[PDB]
């Protein structure tokens, strides 16, 4: 019985267990609660237990067979709830606060990554290796889209792989799955939840959170990245160099774009009744991701075969589809169209 196992684990018995790889909210007395997951997160949380200002749940206990993990139950407002109710003007301060916290996480932890478990330490090498086979997936997808990769594509891809395998001084602790549902605004500042995908990666990998993944207007992504970089560069000298920072940003944006193209572009090519998420139809979403990459990549000085191939895909689909890049419903009020 799970109540008894958790009781044994914590040395006190929960009065009530509420289900949210099962995530459980366990209630005790006087409003005390714990999160229990019943089956890298543990080692990630241990690694961060002394990082200040605190940003992650404290690990509390783990069974001997490691199938029960108890951790601090951080409570607050999810970023998701915040973006659903707020305006652009009103979201900016918490968003900047989140970006600064993450910059201090990446900066403070970069010299300490030898202390992560081997599998987490190697994550960037695994993903660099995967990026080799990603080229073929992308090529075949462009075949199904009826778009020819532009000249020099393979040679530009090789260099992207090389850049992805050499994070160099940007190599640090990364959360790896940042999302609006697992970032919290609390009375004591930003907090992160759900460290399952932690790994040693380029710092800029996590920055894709607001730079590419969540469809922020550029009037919010840019000041987030500016705040992030100020906090990061206070730790890491390499981030004071505009050309090196901009290069790292472009490297990870390019990887993120071509990676996420392979996820569901075929669904968008086949029909038009699908959604990226309930409030965001799949074609306006992929048109958003296409234009946002092309536009922001050019602002970063991009001009090689990978951009041109993205440009050719964006043109094909803008014309072939007749839908429009758009923002999700119930996201930062009524936004100017992208």
């Amino acid at each position: 019985p799970l109540e008894d196992q958790i009781g044994a684990l914590l040395g006190e018995h929960p009065r009530q267990i509420v289900p949210l790889a099962q995530v459980l909210r366990c209630h005790f007395q006087d409003g005390h609660s714990v999160i229990v997951k019943s089956f890298g997160e543990w080692d990630a949380l241990r690694f961060l237990a002394a990082h200040v200002p605190a940003i992650a749940p404290r690990p509390l206990a783990r069974s001997k067979d490691r199938r029960l993990v108890a951790m601090e139950d951080l409570r607050g407002e999810t970023l998701a709830r915040l973006l659903e109710r707020e305006s652009e003007a009103g979201a900016r301060r918490p968003l900047v606060r989140i970006a600064d916290a993450l910059g201090h996480l990446h900066g403070a932890q970069a010299p300490r990554v030898d202390g992560l478990p081997r599998a987490l330490r190697d994550e960037y090498r695994k993903q660099a290796d995967e990026c080799v086979a990603l080229r073929g997936k992308v090529r075949a997808l462009l075949g199904r889209a009826g778009v020819e990769p532009t000249p020099g594509f393979d040679g530009a891809w090789l260099e992207l792989v090389e850049r992805m395998g050499s994070p160099g001084p940007f190599l640090t602790f990364t959360h790896g799955d940042l999302a609006p549902s697992n970032v919290l605004l609390t009375d004591d500042g930003p907090r992160l939840l759900d460290f399952e995908y932690t790994g040693a990666r380029s710092a800029l990998y996590d920055v894709m959170f607001w730079e590419a993944v969540v469809p922020f207007p550029r009037s919010l992504a840019r000041p987030m990245t500016q705040a992030y970089r100020r906090a990061l560069a206070s730790h890491l000298p390499a981030a004071r160099d505009d050309a090196r920072f901009r290069r790292e940003l472009l490297t990870l944006k390019t990887h993120r774009f071509f990676w996420w193209l392979t996820f569901r572009l075929d669904e968008a090519l086949a029909g038009g009744d699908a959604h990226w998420v309930p409030g965001w139809r799949l074609r306006p979403a992929y048109l958003f991701y296409l234009q946002n990459y092309v536009s922001t990549a050019r602002r970063l000085g991009a001009r090689g075969p990978l951009l041109k191939t993205a440009q050719a895909l964006s043109s094909r689909l803008r014309r072939g589809w007749k839908e429009r890049a758009g923002y999700p419903d119930h996201f930062l009020g009524k936004l100017k169209p992208p």
